[PDB]
């Protein structure tokens, strides 16, 4: 009978004026998207979210009077910003680019019925509170992780969990395709990394690996959904899998068994041998003709077994090998002790309980210029348990429930780091213990739409009080959507 109020989105949109009755869509919607092919895409993608729920045709058309408009223009709101207007007589969202007709048609998402999200025909009404919300973002760097090396997971359910993280306004997904326990990316220059260093994952089973065509369609179908697609080939550590596959990467010759454990820091490739930076310029060189985006991860995280003074000479070697195939660097922020080159962005992934010294050099890093993606263990982690009794998960950074997620702000966190060199936020989730899409779902919510809200929205919105209540509000949309989750203490549902 009643709208959701216009401000119960998450994230939190920069501007929302609410005033006017509602928008109902009917029967007679239609979505118009004028003469743009752009804007033609996302139109299509709108009807295909609605028809099923609403059992209406919404036919997508150039021309038309009221309904659902979506209308590139020139405007205020940067590459990803929207305007969404809400009244008696249609719905209006207008952005500069496809991206920001995208995100506002997530907020329109929010804004109806959770019943909406249902794939069959529900009775509605389907009513979109009055008014105007004007929205842009505060980073530009807003990612999400997935680890398809500790387990396998198919193109589809990389799909699946891309419409996980668009329905929050993330957009970068950074695949770790390889590790100690898997290689997932087909290289035709070393053809064993995929058959036999892909063949198995933690625990034993049968692995996977994406063929380039996959690949290219996990790529393509992240793109349909504003994601740019950051993938990380992790060196010089985490790399049981390669060495496995090709005994002449290793220091002895003698090519390790396959791994299937969860333990770390015991791998290296061997940092004085030419053929280890053959291989990296060949696997590097084959990933950036896959990979549309500006940027390559080559990790850097954990080289327990590399001594100091060759990590630094590993990565003095591997970095300009990325700019040659055109790319911008990203590492873990071991690589910020170990001369980033210019234009290099460092991920922290530290604690609070991470030493002085390393939180220091990551600043000092920052001052000099290298931009930073915070990632912190015991924020953003979602692998990392709620509590003592998670089934699932790690605790090797301690506990993080829902509040401790959402609640820190992101310009004022690492003592020492200008608020400028902060380029935005990632929240990993790594797969050492999560072997299935549900399981996924139920580490990954509900803290991933607080992370995307960090990366988006204007620190003067940010309040725990005032989000719990967004946050219960997007619980019966995930029941409709099939989203198993964890139901917090912390969090007032209904
Ligand atoms: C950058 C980084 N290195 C470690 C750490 O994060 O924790 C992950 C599990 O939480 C683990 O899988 C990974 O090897």
């Amino acid at each position: 009978a009643e709208p959701t109020p216009l401000d119960r989105v998450i994230p939190a949109p920069a501007s929302v004026e609410p005033g006017g009755a509602p928008y109902r869509i009917t029967r007679g919607t239609h979505i118009r998207v004028d003469d743009s092919r752009e804007a033609r895409r996302v139109g299509d993608y709108l009807a295909d979210l609605l028809r099923p729920a609403t059992g209406y045709r919404l036919p997508v058309t150039s021309h038309g009077h009221g309904g659902i408009r979506l209308r590139l223009a020139e405007g205020p709101y940067g590459d990803e910003g929207y305007r969404l207007d809400s009244g008696r007589e249609g719905v209006t969202i207008t952005a500069r680019k496809a991206a920001g007709l995208f995100h506002g048609v997530q907020t329109l998402r929010q804004l109806l019925p959770a019943a909406v999200e249902k794939d069959s025909a529900q009775p509605g009404p389907w009513l979109v509170a009055g008014g105007t919300i004007e929205d842009t973002p505060r980073y530009a760097w807003r990612s999400a992780m997935l680890d398809v090396s500790r387990h396998f997971f198919s193109v589809d359910e990389v799909k699946r969990y891309i419409d996980r993280v668009a329905l929050y306004k993330y957009n970068k997904l950074h695949l770790h395709i390889s590790d100690d326990q898997g290689w997932r990316l087909a290289i035709d220059s070393w053809p064993r990394l995929a058959t036999y260093g892909g063949s198995t994952e933690v625990g034993g089973g049968p692995g996977g690996h994406y063929t380039k065509a996959d690949y290219e369609e996990i790529v393509r179908y992240a793109a349909s959904r504003h994601l740019e697609v950051v993938p990380e080939i992790d060196m010089p550590g985490h790399t049981n899998a390669a060495l496995a596959s090709y005994a002449e990467l290793n220091c002895d010759g003698v090519a390790p068994p396959l791994y299937t454990g969860t333990k770390v820091g015991f791998s290296t490739l061997c940092v004085d041998k030419d053929v280890t930076y053959d291989f990296v310029d060949d696997v590097l060189g084959e990933l950036a003709a896959l990979t549309p985006g500006r940027y390559l991860h080559i990790g850097g995280d954990q080289a327990h077994s590399t001594p100091q003074a060759d990590f630094v000479a590993f990565m003095k070697r591997v970095q300009p090998i990325v700019a040659k195939y055109g790319k911008t660097v990203v590492g873990w922020h071991q690589l910020a002790g170990a001369e980033p080159v210019e234009g290099a962005l460092v991920q922290y992934w530290g604690l609070d309980r991470t030493s002085d010294a390393e939180k220091a050099q990551v600043a000092a890093a920052a001052r000099n210029g290298t931009g930073l993606i915070l990632s912190p263990a015991d924020r953003t982690y979602l692998d990392m348990k709620y509590t003592k009794d998670t089934p699932l998960g790690l605790s090797w950074a301690g506990y993080v429930e829902v509040r401790r997620s959402y609640d820190w702000d992101p310009a004022a966190y690492l003592p020492g780091a200008p608020a400028e060199a902060v380029r935005g936020v990632e929240a990993p989730l790594w797969t050492e213990t999560l072997s299935d899409p549900d399981q996924l779902d139920f580490m990954a919510f509900p803290r991933l739409p607080g992370v995307a809200e960090l990366g988006w929205s204007p620190a003067s919105t940010h309040d725990w009080d005032t989000y719990k209540v967004r946050l219960a509000g997007q619980a019966p949309h995930w029941e409709a959507m099939g989203i198993d989750y964890y139901r917090s203490p912390q969090v007032p549902w209904t």
